[PDB]
């Protein structure tokens, strides 16, 4: 329909993380369908950056999870008004990481502009070391609420040296689209797995991979 097998996505990010202002650009395509996508990214002011870009790869596009036909779509029934998206990440070591997204579809391309604000992230840990080695898979659960989504899930990032850096995400995710129009499902979770790719000049170039399924739970009950 709008969402065609193959999308292209622009994005355009601005933030600060412990008052590092910087700004980031990148352009990727995916097939929505399948849940699958790849972007390439560069940190175009305040680069290099003083802290793990880790931290903001999960920053960097849900119309690409791969519902199943039971599973009523949230975010490819939002277009062509699109959605939008604000998420708090809790560190374990006080980092807080806010973001919010606005999604929109522009003459057949994914346009995101995202607004990113780090703080407290400590000044002898890993992120601001620069001592991380990716995100593990996780599975993010998805719970209905007046009209939006609620997404929660826990996120654990690899540490050079052996041992993780475990964080706490929370999502909101609201849609553009008049409520009449979008069929709600009800409980449900995303499968994801982000890899980097590909990274250059002290990671002011990344390319990532994502792939997201979403599911019900097929285990037993009564």
């Amino acid at each position: 329909e709008l969402i065609k097998e193959n999308m292209p996505t622009k994005l355009y990010m601005e933030g600060t993380v412990n008052n590092h202002h910087f700004k980031c650009t990148s352009e990727g395509e995916g097939k929505p369908y399948e849940g699958t996508q790849t972007m390439r990214i560069k940190v175009v002011e305040g680069g290099p950056l003083p802290f793990a870009f880790d931290i903001l790869a999960t920053s960097f596009s849900r119309t690409f999870i791969k519902h199943p036909p039971g599973i009523p779509d949230f975010f490819k029934q939002s277009f062509p008004e699109g959605f939008t998206w604000e998420r708090v990440t809790t560190y374990e070591d006080g980092g807080v990481l806010t973001a919010t997204q606005d999604t929109s579809l522009q003459d057949g391309c994914l346009i995101y502009n995202v607004k990113v604000r780090g703080v407290n992230f400590p000044s002898n840990g890993p992120v601001m070391q620069k001592k991380t080695l990716g995100w593990e898979a996780s599975t993010e659960t998805m719970y209905p609420a007046d009209g939006g989504l609620e997404g929660r899930c826990d996120m654990a990032l690899k540490l050079v040296g052996g041992g993780h850096l475990i964080c706490n995400l929370k999502t909101t995710y609201r849609s553009k689209k008049p409520a009449t129009k979008l069929k709600m499902p009800g409980v449900y979770y995303v499968d994801h797995r982000l890899e980097r790719i590909k990274e250059a000049d002290d990671e002011t170039y990344v390319e990532q991979h994502e792939v997201a399924v979403a599911r019900y739970c097929d285990l037993p009950s009564k």
